[PDB]
């Protein structure tokens, strides 16, 4: 997370950290709890190639990475079958946990948007995670969960911005219809936040609008952050995750 601030303990109780086995169980991507056995994340965090499940674990909401880890194993990685790269799209995946988690005020699910919600500009939305605090700047220890309020840009503004300073033909779409843009040069996600949630408050409920997907660097001029658009993938999600 670039810009913004350390998150409060009572906020983002759905935030998840994904961990890869090595010298230590290292954070590489975010996720969100959308059901007691289901984490929603980005496909590029776990694919496109098939990983060893035993090398992957999940950590539920933690104010600081590593200090009070209670890792949780994973029984299934479902990755969207359209997925090959983030730039093409369908950068969305699901993790099933070996057990259902227990829900509380500290730790509970996020609500998915109804298919009609467009998330127009001037909606207040926050993105969260333990990723880099700028281009090539690691989040320093003690690795607090960060948040930043990001302005949503309409898809067509954002596509056009990605064409400024580019050779790519204006008619050749870069920001796709299954994607969502937010951020500016002060406020953005970065590496390490991929797979975590962009959430927007609507009628006093938090809805996850996006999954942190990609961008040309972080908080770079004319390069807003790009997120997978959750509305686009509800039917796919619901094929696996009960209502
Ligand atoms: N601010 C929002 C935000 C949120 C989260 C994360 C980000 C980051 C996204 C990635 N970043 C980019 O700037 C970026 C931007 C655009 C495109 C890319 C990108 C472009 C093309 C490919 C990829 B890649 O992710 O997709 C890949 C597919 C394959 C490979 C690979 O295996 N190699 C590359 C090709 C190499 C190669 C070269 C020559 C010949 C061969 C054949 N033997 C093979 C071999 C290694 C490597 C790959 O990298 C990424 C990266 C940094 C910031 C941003």
């Amino acid at each position: 997370i670039v810009g913004g601030q350390e998150a409060p303990r009572s906020k983002w109780p759905w935030q998840v950290s994904l961990r890869v086995h090595g010298p230590y169980w290292m954070h590489f991507c975010g996720g969100s709890l959308i059901h007691p056995q289901w984490v929603l994340t980005a496909a590029h965090c776990v694919g496109p190639d098939v990983k060893d499940l035993a090398a992957l674990r999940v950590q539920l909401r933690e104010q600081h990475l590593y200090y009070q880890d209670q890792l949780l194993p994973v029984s299934r990685i479902i990755v969207h079958p359209q997925f090959y790269t983030a730039q093409i799209g369908a950068d969305i995946a699901l993790l099933e946990l070996e057990e259902p988690v227990k829900v509380s005020s500290h730790v509970h699910t996020v609500t998915l948007p109804p298919a009609s919600e467009t998330f127009p500009p001037g909606m207040p939305c926050w993105v969260t995670g333990w990723g880099d605090v700028d281009n090539d700047e690691r989040l320093p220890p003690p690795f607090p969960l960060k948040q930043v309020k990001v302005p949503i840009m309409e898809n067509h503004i954002c596509d056009a911005k990605y064409h400024l300073g580019a050779y790519t033909g204006d008619d050749v779409r870069i920001v796709r219809d299954d994607m969502l843009c937010a951020g500016n040069t002060r406020r953005d996600s970065c590496q390490g936040d991929s797979g975590g949630p962009l959430v927007c408050k609507v009628n006093g409920t938090w809805l996850q609008a996006g999954v942190v997907s990609w961008g040309e660097g972080c908080a770079q001029p004319n390069r807003p952050g790009i997120y997978t658009r959750v509305t686009y993938y509800l039917d796919w999600i619901h094929h696996y995750v009960p209502k």
